[PDB]
C-alpha cells in the first residue's frame, strides 16, 4: 500500500512509494502540501443548505454528516 499513486508527488520517498519523514499524507480530500488540512476546512459540499462536510485536522479523509 503506497501513500502515492505518482512518483512525481513530492510528498512520498521516490524509493518506497511511502510517505517522506514529517509528511502527514500524499493524497486525499483534507491532505494540502503533504498536510493535513486545517480542522474545519470544507472538504464536501452537502446538496441544498445541508451543512458541507469539513476537515477534522488529524486526517486526509474528508468525514460526512449524512
Amino acid at each position: 500500500e503506497c501513500d502515492c499513486s505518482s512518483p512525481e508527488n513530492p510528498c512520498c520517498d521516490a524509493a518506497t512509494c511511502k510517505l517522506r519523514p514529517g509528511a502527514q499524507c500524499g493524497e486525499g480530500l483534507c491532505c494540502e502540501q503533504c498536510k493535513f488540512s486545517r480542522a474545519g476546512k470544507i472538504c464536501r459540499i452537502a446538496r441544498g443548505d445541508w451543512p458541507d462536510d469539513r476537515c477534522t485536522g488529524q486526517s486526509a479523509d474528508c468525514p460526512r454528516y449524512h
